[PDB]
């Protein structure tokens, strides 16, 4: 299975200055629940924003830099190599990768953030006729989670 996983606001902003605009712990928890034991493919600026591979899953970074190397990261250099990865693979961002892959993935796990944060990167448009909703549920809000958010799981039609 090849899956997108992303969080975006109502404007479909995902990022600003190579960081996430918002801090939403419940999104990070959701990330962890879905991806533990599986494989992440992240494009290079995303990897550099996060700064280190995430524990307890395989971290693959996509880059055209031949000398790119990092401890605990496998490196690929074209989108064709994504097909070759085994098991459940998550396209983990950023925009360049989401743009490239949205017409290729089997399904998408989207966290829709009920907010408007200014951004310099976006998640591509996606429509009702391409995607069917497998589930939609609202995240629980609390002292640490103050922005309303929906977890949406879409599967290609
Ligand atoms: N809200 C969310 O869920 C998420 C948001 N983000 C946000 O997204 C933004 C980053 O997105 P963006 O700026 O588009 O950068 P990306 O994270 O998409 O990284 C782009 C880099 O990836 C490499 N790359 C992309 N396509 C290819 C290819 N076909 N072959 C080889 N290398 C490739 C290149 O690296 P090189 O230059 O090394 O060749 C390129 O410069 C950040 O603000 C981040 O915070 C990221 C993940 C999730
Ligand atoms: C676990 O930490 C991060 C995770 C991500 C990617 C990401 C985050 N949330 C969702 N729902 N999908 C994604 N692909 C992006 C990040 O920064 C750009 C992170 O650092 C804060």
């Amino acid at each position: 299975t090849l899956s997108i996983i992303v969080a975006h606001d109502k404007q479909r902003v995902i990022g600003y200055q190579n960081q996430l605009p918002w801090h939403l712990p419940n999104d990070l928890k959701h990330i962890k629940q879905l991806t533990t034991g599986n494989t992440l493919v992240m494009a290079r600026k995303t990897f550099e924003s996060i700064g280190k591979p995430l524990p307890n899953r395989r971290n693959v970074v996509l880059t055209n830099q031949a000398s790119f190397h990092h401890e605990g990261v496998d490196v690929i250099n074209s989108l064709d190599e994504i097909k070759e990865l085994s098991g459940h693979v998550f396209i983990f961002g950023g925009q360049t990768l989401y743009e490239a892959m949205i017409d290729q993935v089997d399904d998408m796990y989207i966290t829709v953030i009920d907010g408007k944060f200014q951004g310099d990167t976006f998640f591509p448009p996606y429509t009702f006729e391409d995607w069917e909703v497998e589930s939609s549920v609202e995240g629980q809000l609390d002292e640490k989670n103050t922005i309303p958010h929906t977890f949406l799981h879409l599967v290609r039609r």
